């Protein structure tokens, strides 16, 4: 069937759209290159639609049901419990999209009577009613990017679809502890949002070790959310499913999976009918969850039909990162092409693509690639990083505009162990906090796809938990990442590292004149601006980062 069926009435916004980068005084001191940066508006939501908008045929053999019935024995061991009201109301971002029924997230999060009723109404009516659709609001994303020339100039918005915060709250209830624990249980080790970023290196470096003659390839499938059919929908149902739940659990997640995950009808902000989903919801809660389920299970299936060997897997949602035991250049490159097949008739086509790899470093999955530095000691020592083209160009974005999600900080926090976080990002806003005197000040960023309220005073031990003490002392990077930062700072305009360095002489010496807490960030992140450096000893905080994925979520801590 069709993935969306469409009436003709436009995606509209809800507010006015800035697609130019905003321009302030402290603008031309990151980057130059103004033209480059742009925003996503509605004003592409056309262009999308034709993307996505496509029929999606399944042809399911053996080794898709040999996979599912292993996928559903290891589900059937998991035991979920039921979310209370007051447990999912805190799961709720403070800023999540008002109801229309008359609250918004803060009278959720304090639990209102009037919230609380009509939730507890919403939570009725799915038990007592498995076949009505549920409404969903479809928006175009405004999300900023660099142009690619070698790519179309510029990509349309992406859309986001999405109930109303009376059901999302009630996805909570029904699911949470369900996406939060079945994945890991089903997938074991190849389920990639149960690591930090170190674990992720880790795991990727001892799977490749583990071959005695490694290879390994990224597969992107094109539009994802869009190539999900009914029955995929139906499956990860089935497998949820598997669980031991409580009664109220099962009817609920039957009902939301008949009224909401399967599909329903789309509406505008301004009201109108904007046509019919049938494929994944790219705005509920079972949205990282049910992609990583069916990617893992397809491709997993995939590796059987090609008679890939030793086949370990590394899933995040739809980013899909396979290794395994080589049969010779020929004979990989063969096998590549049946997997792709495979993965196409299960209705997973590519969007570039795939191509075997036999240097860990060139391979990119989660628009990542492992590489290599030196620590204190010398010793080698791989970490992650990528393309901070769009790091640098959200950056920017955000330095003349205050937004919702600070980019800048889930980069900071993710890839803290990088040149270009460490230089640009780092040295960039902790000189602005200064200057505002906003160090304490938390702020809103993301992980995983979850909402987490984080004050950069706080990055020093965050960084040392998440990364290790060896995060403030890495060094001699290689010629290739070196070459990749320099190059993308030509082509944005930014300032060369040598400039960076310099201001962040200034920005250590401005931390550790404040003493306290800001002179612990002055003397760890920015040891690596000083010639004489200094010991570097622990630093005398929950964590329960790491554990699933929730984009598209609402989910917030
Ligand atoms: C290193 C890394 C970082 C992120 S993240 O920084 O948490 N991510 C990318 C930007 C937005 C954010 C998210 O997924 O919420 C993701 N998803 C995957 C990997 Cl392998």
């Amino acid at each position: 069937s069709m993935s969306y069926t469409w009436t003709g009435a436009l995606i509209t916004p809800c507010a006015a759209e800035e697609s130019k980068l905003p321009i302030n005084a402290l603008s031309n001191s990151l980057l130059r290159h103004h033209n480059m940066v742009y925003a996503t508006t509605s004003r592409s939501a056309g262009l999308r639609q034709k993307k996505v908008t496509f029929d999606r045929l399944q042809v399911l053999d053996d080794h898709y049901r040999d996979v599912l019935k292993e996928m559903k024995a290891k589900a059937s061991t998991v035991k979920a419990k039921l979310l209370s009201v007051e447990e999912a109301c805190k799961l709720t971002p403070p800023h999540s999209a008002k109801s229309k029924f008359g609250y918004g997230a803060k009278d959720v999060r304090n639990l209102s009577s009037k919230a609380v009723n009509h939730i507890h109404s919403v939570w009725k009516d799915l038990l007592e009613d498995t076949v009505t659709p549920i409404d969903t609001t479809i928006m175009a994303k405004n999300e900023v990017f660099c142009v690619q020339p070698e790519k179309g100039g510029r990509k349309p918005a992406r859309l986001i679809v999405f109930p109303d915060l009376g059901v999302r709250v009630c996805e909570k209830m029904a699911l949470y502890d369900v996406v939060s624990t079945l994945p890991q249980v089903v997938m074991g080790s190849s389920y990639g949002f149960q690591y930090s970023p170190g674990q992720r290196v880790e795991f990727l470096v001892n799977t490749w070790k583990s071959k005695k003659n490694p290879m390994g390839f990224s597969y992107d499938t094109r539009c994802f959310d869009s190539t999900v059919t009914e029955n995929d929908i139906r499956v990860e149902e089935s497998i949820y499913q598997c669980c031991d739940l409580a009664p109220e659990a099962r009817q609920a997640i039957k009902s939301l999976t008949e009224r909401l995950y399967i599909g329903g009808p789309l509406t505008n902000s301004k009201g109108q009918n904007c046509g019919y989903r049938r494929c994944r919801a790219s705005g509920v809660l079972t949205t990282s969850c049910g992609n990583t389920l069916t990617c893992y299970l397809k491709a997993s299936a995939a590796c059987r039909a090609a008679k890939l060997q030793d086949c370990t897997m590394l899933v995040n949602g739809d980013d899909l990162v396979v290794i395994c035991e080589s049969a010779g250049t020929q004979e990989d490159a063969a096998s590549l092409r049946v997997f792709t097949e495979a993965m196409t008739r299960y209705s997973a086509p590519p969007g570039d693509p795939p191509q075997p790899e036999y240097d860990l470093e060139l391979i990119t999955s989660c628009s990542s690639n492992v590489s290599v530095a030196h620590d204190a000691s010398g010793k080698r020592v791989y970490y992650l990083t990528r393309d901070p083209t769009t790091p640098l160009a959200r950056a920017a974005w955000e330095t003349a505009r205050h937004t919702p999600v600070n980019s800048w900080l889930g980069n900071i926090i993710m890839y803290a162990p990088t040149l270009w976080a460490r230089m640009i990002l780092m040295t960039h806003f902790f000189s602005i906090l200064l200057a505002q005197e906003q160090l304490e000040k938390a702020l809103d960023c993301q992980i995983y796809g979850a909402c987490y309220s984080i004050e950069p005073l706080d990055l020093p031990q965050i960084i040392e938990r998440l990364h290790g003490l060896s995060a403030f002392s890495l060094h001699s990077y290689s010629p290739g990442e070196i070459n990749r930062v320099a190059s993308c700072l030509r082509k944005l305009g930014v300032p060369p590292l040598r400039v960076w360095r310099h201001r962040a002489r200034s920005v250590r010496a401005r931390l550790l004149s404040q003493g306290g807490r800001a002179a612990t960030c002055g003397k760890y992140l920015f040891n690596w601006a000083v010639k004489t450096k200094l010991k570097l000893t622990p630093i005398p905080d929950l964590s329960g980062w790491f554990v699933a994925g929730y984009s598209g979520g609402d989910i917030y801590h």
